[PDB]
């Protein structure tokens, strides 16, 4: 039979057919011999009514069927953790048992990554952006911008590898180019449109703990990682002069949106190879905050703004890059220049009166002195500013921390309560100690709950419970002490759902009105009722809570949360599994990995399932 | 349309019919597939070319379960990742390709020693007749009470007898394949000899402590066995149906036991 017979015998027996199709190609279509084959094969499969397979032929042709698109196996592989060898022999051997090449070649997935990675897609900028480079085809750079390694220099043992801003901010843009036109095209828009849109991105810094892998050897060295990430959260554009936010991170707080920048080995603590590190990306974010990108993704050309907020930033973080002591200042609000002393007296009348000019000036103060006074004076005239700020940060809570100091308050509110302090001066430690037995012992056998000093989340919410405050205060008499706990508990629980709806312009705007209100009557009840706290003592969760939550919410409008060995562990794993050696080309290839994780392509494409 | 490309290619159409008819006698089918082919191939798009010839000789689209747990242990892959891949093929494709953990883990539990039954002429004493048990605890129902000789060392081990009837028929394709060209026929009895070596040998340091640094050292130790020759006697002499290429290998190293207790 003819489909018996080798590609040279068939050739050889049909030369004068393919003559006679290519000549009639060439003589009626000019030249499109590919064309008219196809269409003659499909109608001479169709004669026979196979329509299933003409169907499938139609489906291979157009590429939407089994052929498994170099973006899809390279999300697959970025994602189950398969290096380059064990995926080419799963390659191989599916091909080999089925026949057909199912999968991709490893240089297609190679051209798949490589046109996915900053620095490939061109763009310009209205400005001409002076002290930036204008090449647009470079990826991965040492992070240490040109160091200064000779011998006769400081000296540093860091590796820090990274991205270019602009660079960064092209590459997920041409990555969200889909998902903002689909919104823009879902919220009745035209599909041509120019900018400018604007571009409101998340900042973050924090470290990653202990990344070393050392086996065993003892604990050679603690080898401490850090890294510099960011993350687009809204895009808003407008139609003449109404405004209309076209686009909505779903979970901003998330970890398969963290856009990373910079990747290196370094203390969080060394001030000045941070310092170092960190000066070319703050330089090249200032020079960006007034500047008009240019792209054409959407085959027009688009403009594009910027606005920069850094908010990413935990208390430690922040409490040392923005000038400030570490922990030992008496200075504990972020936002107020309260002391401690003052703050357990004044509850919620307070503001912000915190920035970045402000810190300069103060920093500026505080080195020249020009009233020529004592230490201590100038200590409380600048507010506990003693280094120079550098990077213009817009500090925040969430709500774990506030319920855990709420609880830790109420806790010894408890014990204070039960101990019957108010008729008794000074007591003792012991006496407490005991009193708190009797009350841990008391809650396990009635609300049969674990009383534990290291205070966490779940406690936290466990704890704050009607049916608990109910136990705890039967026990004592005088019932106009259980009123008062009644109303403290009716007014925590009516101000949890300000931060705890994470949205108090639509979810509960009722809950948000009259939080002044019940939060003037719990301290006129604190301070009436409880008058015995009053230790001198206030903790900075507390406060934040109390006072700075209606500017917060005026300002953002969200609290959200921050999932703690999130990032470490990926690291390891990436680091372990596909990396390379010799220190150098690894945090490259673990900051490649990375970025192919938190595409929004390769996501998208993965969780696609769920449709 | 479809109206618009026949009153178009009719002529093409008559003429191939009439080429096929003189040539091959009514097989438009065979003449235009292998011009499609043919086309494409010169065209350097091998690989539509070949789909294509798959998907019209007839070749399943799917694979075997058994295929898709040989790639997924030598891979190294955990399950739910597997799952995952799995469902999103699912997705992508459309049609199901690969196999879910189910008829993975139902090919497993055949695969397992311990699955298909056997007998012995003598009566094997002191060993249980029992033929549907796999894994067991290598202490052998050592009693390791308060009252008796300290011992920690956990040990898991199969059955000899279950893992040697599991590598005989693991076996059975390659050494009926062997026999087949052996100039012998299939409908032949024994008994063959089989030739089994021996081995056992510690691992060193096996754990991973990471808490403080190093806490013991900890060392291994398995013991296996290797089959790497069957033979079978003939008449009067015998003929080698099965020798092992290359027995000094990491890759037919059948495993008995696995204790974690010093050399
Ligand atoms: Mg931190
Ligand atoms: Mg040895
Ligand atoms: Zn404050």
């Amino acid at each position: 039979h003819l489909l018996s017979l080798t590609r040279r015998a068939q050739k050889h027996r049909l030369r004068e057919l393919k003559i006679q199709v290519k000549e009639f190609a060439d003589k009626e279509e000019g030249g499109d011999v590919k064309a008219v084959c196809l269409t003659l094969f499909l109608l001479a499969l169709r004669a026979r009514n196979e329509h299933r397979q003409a169907d499938e032929l139609e489906a291979i042709m157009q590429g939407r069927g089994s052929g498994l698109q170099p973006a899809v196996c390279l999300a697959i592989r970025v994602n189950t953790f398969l290096s380059c060898s064990q995926y080419h022999k799963m390659y191989r051997t599916v091909k080999a048992i089925t026949g057909r090449q199912i999968f991709q070649p490893l240089h297609a997935l190679r051209n798949a990554e490589k046109v996915l990675l900053p620095g490939y897609h061109p763009f310009e900028w209205q400005p001409p952006l002076k002290n930036v480079s204008s090449r647009t085809d470079v990826g991965i750079i040492d992070g240490l911008s040109g160091l200064a390694s000779s011998v006769d220099e400081y000296p540093v043992d860091t590796i820090a590898k990274r991205f270019r801003y602009d660079s960064a901010l092209v590459s997920a843009l041409m990555d969200m180019e889909e998902d903002i036109l689909e919104g823009m095209r879902s919220q009745d828009l035209d599909d041509y449109l120019n900018g400018p849109f604007t571009v409101v991105v998340k900042e973050s810094c924090d470290g990653m703990g202990d990344v070393s892998e050392k086996h065993g050897s003892g604990p050679a060295v603690p080898e401490k990682a850090v890294r510099f990430s960011f993350t687009v959260m809204r895009i808003t554009i407008e139609h003449g002069s109404q405004n209309v936010k076209v686009f909505e991170e779903p979970k901003p707080n998330s970890e398969l949106c963290c856009k990373p920048l910079c990747l290196m080995l370094a203390d969080e603590s060394d001030h000045e190879t941070l310092t170092a590190i960190l000066s070319p990306l703050i330089a090249e974010r200032e020079a960006m905050k007034s500047s008009e990108l240019t792209l054409e993704m959407g085959g027009i050309p688009r403009t594009f703004k910027f606005i920069f907020r850094g908010t990413g930033y935990d208390e430690k973080l922040v409490r040392e890059v923005e000038g400030l002591e570490a922990s030992g200042s008496v200075y504990i609000c972020t936002l107020c220049d309260t002391t401690r002393l003052e703050a357990s007296q004044n509850l919620v009348f307070h503001s912000i009166t915190r920035s970045h000019a402000e810190n300069l000036q103060r920093y500026e103060v505080w080195r020249s002195n020009p009233y020529h006074e004592s230490v201590e004076e100038l200590r409380d005239r600048v507010k506990g500013v003693s280094a120079k700020p550098f990077i213009e940060t817009v500090p925040s809570i969430d709500a774990l921390h506030c319920d855990i100091g709420n609880a830790a308050e109420f806790y010894k509110i408890f014990q204070l309560e039960i101990g019957e302090v108010y008729k008794h001066p000074n007591a003792s430690k012991e006496e407490r100690k005991r009193w708190q037995a009797t009350l841990d012992k008391h809650l396990r056998k009635r609300m049969n709950l674990k009383p534990i000093m290291r205070m966490n989340g779940n406690f936290a919410r466990k704890l704050m419970t009607q049916e608990t405050v109910d136990a705890v205060c039967e026990l004592i008499p005088s019932e106009e002490r259980h009123e008062a706990l009644r109303e403290l508990m009716d007014l925590y629980l009516k101000m949890k759902p300000v931060w705890r709806s994470s949205c108090p312009a639509k979810e509960c705007p009722e809950s948000l009105c009259q939080y002044s209100f019940n939060s003037q009557r719990f301290a006129e009840l604190l301070s009436t009722k409880f008058k015995y706290r009053y230790e001198g003592k206030i903790t900075n969760y507390f406060h934040k809570t109390l006072a700075h939550v209606p500017e917060i919410i005026e300002r953002d409008g969200s609290i959200g949360a921050w999932g703690n060995q999130s990032g470490n562990k990926l690291f390891r794993r990436f680091r372990k599994m596909n990396a390379r050696q010799s220190k150098c080309y690894e945090m490259e290839d673990v900051l490649k990995h990375h970025w192919l994780y938190t595409s929004k392509y390769l996501q998208k494409f993965m969780n696609a399932h769920n449709a």
